[PDB]
């Protein structure tokens, strides 16, 4: 499934922060649910799997140190919600950062 790069959300029923929050229920996982919901994510109810309401990009297997906005930018860099909320520049920073990580341990 291709990532949505238009300015229109793939899932408008999940456009509201409050709607996204409800999807998690009791959350046992390593990354905080309010932080996930703030970065556009809602829970699928499949382990720690979340999906962005806008781009539809899915993410599983979250580690405790990992930041929702950073992962959002890393895997779904065409997301227009990400662009609106964080700005190109934050986005490029993240990309430069992860590319330089994926070079200094090699
Ligand atoms: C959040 C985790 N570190 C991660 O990168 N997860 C990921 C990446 C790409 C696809 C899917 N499903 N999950
Ligand atoms: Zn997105």
């Amino acid at each position: 499934n291709f990532p949505n790069s238009t300015n229109l959300p793939r899932n408008p029923s999940m456009a509201d922060y409050e709607a996204r929050i409800f999807t998690f229920g009791t959350w046992i996982y390593s990354v905080n649910k309010e932080q996930l919901a703030r970065a556009g994510f809602y829970a699928l109810g499949e382990g720690d799997k979340v999906k962005c309401f806008h781009c539809g990009g899915g993410l599983t297997d979250w580690k405790p140190s990992e930041d929702p906005w950073e992962q959002h930018a890393k895997w779904y860099p065409g997301c227009k919600y990400l662009l609106e909320q964080k700005g190109q520049e934050y986005i490029n920073n993240i990309h430069l950062t992860h590319s330089l990580e994926e070079c200094l341990v090699r």
